[PDB]
């Protein structure tokens, strides 16, 4: 007989398979709004990721998408001394991905919702602290909104939580379609289709 | 397209595959004495087991073997208000398995080591408490040994920690050989063999 190195290699291949499968499940639970399922899959993905010490460019992209969705899911709820949405913003700006229209739309919606979720929770001192960290005449208008506790300002209705979630969900559908063919999920589906 | 029920079924099949793979890895790490690898695989197995709500007779046996090895590995280190080895003893006596010579040998070695590890750590009041919970003229001899702090008594040399670990390791080799053919590890090895 038994070679330790070849067994460790087989375990690394299987960890790679489990990572893609759990990213796929995390994406579907996020899209579906299945919170408890998302929590469980996130816990599993995090544990499996600890079993890997070297990651390829594709695997790094996979773990960062998982970390990003984890912070987005904790958006209305931590070493950092920033908020979950501010942490999602840092991950989003560092993933190896195209900075296209969708990327910029998601970035700006997260920037504004990082402030709006603090106002929604009644913590306006924190909303000013988040604003200072992100931004830190457009800025003067946003800082006046927070100062006046003008939570339902028309600006916040265009840059809403629901709009942020919808744009992120559209991005998740592209990740979901790119990984729907990964080894583990594909083999699992073939077993279920044989039953039936 | 997309059926929620068929996707959930494919995820349950894949969780079942991951469970056997992680049990195999936990068994090899236990046999090899790779403590940090055992800790990581245990964390992964525990997270994956949370993703299952219904288990077959075979899967229940798998999770209980994992729980048993986890308590054995924590033997010298928790709802219960008993010790890790006492907890392993409860799992061992309830697994759906044959109560053969090896089973009885492992049971008795765990019973004595649950007391001896307390003496090894210098906690003799705890050694008496463990003795009372398990047992609770043979008993009178064991209670005299603990009372006299006679840690290196010849009885403890036949019913040693090393003998307990060796007998448990032989049992692990049977579990290891029964699962070496499971889907995930078998497919992982075929990929590594194609490289080499
Ligand atoms: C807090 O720092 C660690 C961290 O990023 N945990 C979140 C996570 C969720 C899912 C997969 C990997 C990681
Ligand atoms: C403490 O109660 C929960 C428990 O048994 N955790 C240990 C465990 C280790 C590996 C697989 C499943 C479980």
């Amino acid at each position: 007989e038994e070679d330790a190195g070849l067994v460790a290699e087989a375990e690394a291949v299987a960890a790679g398979w489990m990572l893609d499968f759990l990213c796929l499940s995390l994406c579907r639970a996020f899209r579906d709004g299945r919170s408890e399922d998302f929590r469980r899959t996130r816990n599993s993905a995090e544990a499996i990721i600890h079993g890997l010490s070297s990651l390829t460019a594709c695997q790094l992209r996979t773990i960062y998408i998982c970390q990003f969705l984890t912070r987005i899911a904790a958006g209305k709820t931590f070493d950092e001394r920033i908020t979950p949405l501010e942490s999602a913003l840092m991950i989003w700006g560092s993933i190896e991905k195209e900075h296209d229209k969708l990327h910029e739309e998601i970035q700006n919606l997260i920037k504004i919702q990082a402030i709006a979720v603090c106002m929604e929770n009644g913590n306006f001192k924190e909303a000013e602290e988040v604003f200072e960290r992100i931004f830190g005449p457009f800025k003067s208008k946003l800082l006046m909104i927070i100062s006046q506790k003008d939570t339902f300002h028309s600006f916040f209705q265009h840059f809403s939580y629901n709009h942020m979630m919808e744009k992120i969900k559209s991005y998740v559908n592209y990740v979901l379609s790119e990984k729907s063919s990964t080894f583990l999920m594909k083999a699992a589906a073939k077993v279920v289709e044989s039953k039936r």
